[PDB]
């Protein structure tokens, strides 16, 4: 669920206030995803975006989750590592997944200030 | 979620058809619960509609889950037995014990096809 991506984010990157630096940023990060991605952070919003998608295809996934966004699963934050239960059914792993990637994928992109806010009908 | 109660009630009586079965039977098995339930299998209904009202006050699912016929869990069957996971979180063991609790109620509750179907505005 996303308080569970909002926490892993806090995991990988102490100090940081997601909902504050990373919605609205760029193409994808955010409500929508059209467009070219305009940075490394913006790509991994869009595989994020991606991920979900392609979680929605699978069995698991259509019998029993309606929102991944509301689902919870099971985690953990151990210093700065994220692991994901192993005991999480397959649909709760792959959301799970998808978030620990994304969260890893923003501890190691560079951050453009710049992008942040950026017009979305004028840029993508 | 409700896919995995439907699937317990299979676990515990094995070739059950869950919803031709179980929905729309005495005052509580179905959509709502008003009045007195019928008979023992209805006061199993009753107890699984007062079971969930109990999740969402529970702090962990109160504000942290949407919605408790949402919420997907771990659960197995064995032969005719159901376990819920230790790896469930307090807002998911709490669902999968409501549900489990129903699936083996339903299990020993005597069926009375009268109930059936009862005209909830009339007896409920
Ligand atoms: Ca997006
Ligand atoms: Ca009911
Ligand atoms: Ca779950």
């Amino acid at each position: 669920a996303l308080w569970q991506f909002r926490s892993m984010i806090k995991c990988a990157i102490p100090g940081s206030h997601p909902l504050m630096d990373f919605n609205n940023y760029g193409c994808y990060c955010g409500l929508g995803g059209s467009g070219t991605p305009v940075d490394e952070l913006d790509r991994c919003c869009e595989t994020h975006d991606n991920c979900y998608r392609d979680a929605k295809n699978l069995d698991s996934c259509k019998v029993l989750v309606d929102n991944p966004y509301t689902e919870s699963y099971s985690y953990s934050c151990s210093n700065t590592e994220i692991t994901c239960n192993s005991k999480n059914n397959a649909c709760e792993a792959f959301i799970c997944n998808c978030d620990r990637n994304a969260a890893i994928c923003f501890s190691k992109a560079p951050y453009n200030k710049e992008h942040k806010n950026l017009d979305t009908k004028k840029y993508c």
